[PDB]
């Protein structure tokens, strides 16, 4: 959706800058982490949730929350089950709530940085921020993907 690069890539701008990686790819990872908006968690109500990310919560998270279904890979085995998710008072403290996440976390050294899609991807991907086995082919693909191209360009 157009509507959903017009709506994230001011907020993926600062998040961005603060990982030094171009702020498409954290709109790309979003368009994939969510299908371009269709699928992003919401409350019961039907509120967003502005998880882009779909970041669970940790086991000491205070704020607002979502239990919402999730799918998960542990071997050659899927599961499915409800968990516990952050939820936020916008886009901008998603995006930010992300750079701290990703920034801070010794797993995800080699991400900051990465201004090339794959290498972007395959820093995510090595550090664990996926289970499904294809996560690094698919946002690399999306990344750089006419789609989000002709979409930022119209943003």
């Amino acid at each position: 959706a157009q509507a959903f690069v017009d709506a994230t890539w001011p907020q993926a701008a600062k998040a961005a800058q603060s990982l030094g990686v171009p702020a498409h790819f954290l709109v790309a990872q979003a368009a994939l982490e969510t299908g371009w908006g269709k699928s992003q968690i919401r409350n019961k109500d039907g509120t967003p949730s502005y998880n882009l990310f779909n970041i669970k919560a940790g086991s000491n998270w205070t704020g607002k929350v979502v239990e919402a279904r999730t799918v998960e890979y542990e071997n050659g085995q899927r599961k499915v089950r409800v968990e516990r998710f952050r939820a936020y008072d916008s886009y901008e403290q998603a995006f930010q709530d992300y750079a701290d996440l990703v920034g801070n976390s010794p797993r995800y050294a080699k991400v900051a940085g990465k201004t090339d899609g794959h290498a972007f991807a395959r820093a995510l991907q090595e550090g664990g921020y996926a289970t499904d086995p294809s996560y690094a082919d698919k946002l690399a693909r999306v990344i750089n993907g006419n789609a989000l191209r002709q979409r930022l360009m119209h943003h």
